[PDB]
């Protein structure tokens, strides 16, 4: 079939059959009977997450990244000092498009940035705020406009410019490390989604239109992050991906969002954690697939 007839499949099954809150539940419960099999089966062992010089070093004690797609650090390696918690996540054409991540712990702020450096990230993506339900969600690697210099070893950190919108703040940090500088493009998302109103997917996929904007391709991975590195970064990892497809011609005629979901959750534990970010992955997807094919409608005008 030719992705015009795959996108009008897709959007005449979804226009033809809607799919209910029960539905949903059903759905992602069989994305976590597939975890207990794959954990009953040592599928995806932690064993590097699990080591005691390491559990520091894990914000939350039940994420753990896979060792197989673990990123490995190296710039200036201790023995276990090439542990983060964080995975690479593959994008459409290979692997290590996007970097899961946790929001950094004191003790990693060091590990995260020389993570950034020594893979030469250059977007940053954050989906939390500094402070949640009244906790700290994440420690302070940015710097802000006045502040000058921020230093985590050897790395010096300040932010250039700040472009406030709607719901995020881009910064342009100028990263320094061994006298070399680099810019760096963190996005701060102090919004999400509200599950009871269908425009509000509009935002993030604004944010990620804007992502695209500083880095078309795939040539460096991109880091996301929320506290975790699950739920809010898998969703971003989930529409990104998607797009990608969409954008580029590529949508499989297997295309399904439980697939996906699937995938993800195989690269990082619990990458898309709940029913209600399933469903938010959903939605923003179909949007993208109306949005696709007005391009190819307005292509065919010729």
């Amino acid at each position: 079939m030719d992705q015009r007839e795959i996108l009008q499949k897709f959007l005449d099954e979804a226009q033809s059959k809607k799919i209910t809150k029960e539905e949903f539940a059903n759905e992602f419960l069989k994305l976590k009977r597939q975890s207990t099999k794959y954990k009953a089966d040592k599928t995806y062992p932690t064993t590097v997450a699990e080591k005691p010089k390491n559990i520091k070093k894990n914000r939350y004690k039940d994420i753990l990244p896979y060792d197989y797609s673990r990123v490995e650090l190296s710039l200036i390696t201790d023995e276990d000092s090439s542990y983060i918690n964080a995975n690479f996540i593959k994008g459409v054409y290979g692997p290590k498009a996007y970097i899961a991540t946790q929001g950094p712990l004191s003790t990693t702020l060091l590990d995260f940035w020389r993570m950034i450096w020594e893979y030469s990230v250059l977007i940053i993506v954050m989906a939390c705020m500094e402070y949640e339900m009244g906790k700290k969600k994440c420690e302070r690697y940015w710097a802000e406009p006045g502040e000058m210099q921020l230093e985590f070893g050897p790395f010096s950190v300040s932010c250039e410019a700040e472009k406030r919108k709607s719901d995020y703040i881009i910064r342009t940090l100028k990263v320094k490390f061994n006298s070399e500088t680099r810019t760096i493009y963190q996005f701060h998302y102090k919004n999400w989604p509200d599950h009871d109103v269908p425009s509000s997917i509009d935002p993030i996929l604004e944010l990620i239109w804007d992502v695209r904007c500083y880095q078309e391709d795939d040539s460096v991975p991109i880091c996301i992050h929320c506290s975790a590195g699950c739920g809010r970064t898998g969703v971003i990892c989930a529409i990104d991906y998607t797009w990608m497809l969409l954008k580029d011609g590529i949508i499989p005629e297997n295309f399904s969002v439980f697939s996906l979901i699937r995938e993800m959750r195989t690269q990082r534990p619990s990458l898309v954690q709940t029913q209600e970010q399933y469903e938010l992955v959903y939605n923003a997807v179909l949007e993208l697939f109306k949005r696709q094919m007005d391009v190819i409608r307005d292509k065919h005008s010729a």
